[PDB]
């Protein structure tokens, strides 16, 4: 620390936002912070736990990017220990995708169109996540849990990458429990991770392709038809995911580039970003023929 601190008197808890196996989240007001405003603070079911606290906090202060969830600091004066995050109006990206497509019948508010998310908004979401992964790959930080459930959405449809937390709880359909003390998002993992237990930046690229998949299917779980073991089988043996139907061939071409068996044979995340960004800012005329 080397970590910003926030006095408790500046933080006023309003109500709970969510609850994890080890942490709670409250929506709260935070005074004398900027330049008054709303923040999301997390409390800790302390057990030991006071070690991983000032570990995550130091990391989050190092990770400052336009597409990584902002971290304002901590409150260590007294208990419980708090981490002050910025508040993202629309919650996690998976809940946002499911609630806006393909029905979605009107269903859009202040930041989002009525019906299902347009091709331009889908590409805009993917581009932002890729942009966040380029940053993390630039610092050689491996995420090991890249999914929509770990991405937050704020006002003006700002997508930012984070790491729950909540994910382990009530999203347990997305995890395979092994050993009793460890769960694995095997549906998002590359073959060299499932088999060889190896996680690299190239493993994140595979994960992003699966995230890029999710976006164009509105939050639907990968290999939804399959069980945990069956999903492992298909990924190991080298089965690829479907594309229908909001995904243009040009975009599915990007997913497969992330889904090469050999990690070195995959494309860089900077490359994937470049293609997704161009497609995002491309004119309607170009996008209507995709
Ligand atoms: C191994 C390792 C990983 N990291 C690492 C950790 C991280 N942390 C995180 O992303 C993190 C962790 C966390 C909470 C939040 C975030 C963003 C948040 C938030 C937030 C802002 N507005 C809202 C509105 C509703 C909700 N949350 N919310 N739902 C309530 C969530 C729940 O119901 N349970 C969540 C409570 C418990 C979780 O506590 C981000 C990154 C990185 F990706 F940014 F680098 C890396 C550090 N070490």
């Amino acid at each position: 620390a080397c970590v910003h601190h926030i006095k408790r008197r500046d933080i006023v808890l309003k109500w709970e936002l969510g609850e994890g196996a080890f942490g709670k989240v409250f929506l709260a007001e935070c005074h004398n912070l900027l330049p008054k405003m709303l923040v999301a603070v997390k409390a800790l079911k302390e057990a030991s736990a006071r070690q991983d606290f000032q570990r995550e906090a130091e990391l989050l202060t190092m990770l400052q990017h336009q597409h990584i969830v902002r971290f304002f600091g901590v409150c260590t004066e007294g208990r419980p220990l708090l981490m002050v995050f910025e508040y993202m109006r629309h919650g996690d990206l998976n809940r946002f995708l499911r609630s806006h497509g393909p029905d979605a019948k009107l269903a859009g508010g202040e930041d989002v169109a009525p019906g299902p998310l347009g091709l331009g908004q889908l590409l805009a979401v993917a581009s932002q996540v890729a942009a966040g992964m380029v940053y993390l790959a630039g610092l050689h930080f491996v995420h090991r849990d890249l999914a929509t459930r770990n991405c937050l959405v704020g006002q003006g449809l700002v997508v930012k990458i984070g790491d729950f937390g909540m994910s382990r709880d009530i999203y347990s359909t997305d995890y395979y429990r092994v050993g009793g003390r460890t769960m694995l998002p095997i549906r998002w993992m590359p073959p060299e991770s499932i088999l060889y237990r190896k996680f690299t930046t190239e493993s994140d690229v595979w994960s992003f392709g699966v995230v890029l998949w999710e976006i164009f299917t509105y939050g639907k779980q990968p290999w939804y038809q399959l069980s945990n073991t069956e999903a492992i089988d298909c990924i190991t043996q080298g089965r690829e995911l479907e594309r229908p139907r909001a995904c243009p061939p040009e975009v599915y071409a990007i997913m497969r580039g992330c889904w090469q068996r050999e990690p070195q044979q995959r494309h860089s995340i900077k490359d994937v970003h470049a293609r997704l960004q161009a497609l995002a800012q491309a004119p309607p005329v170009y996008l209507d023929v995709l």
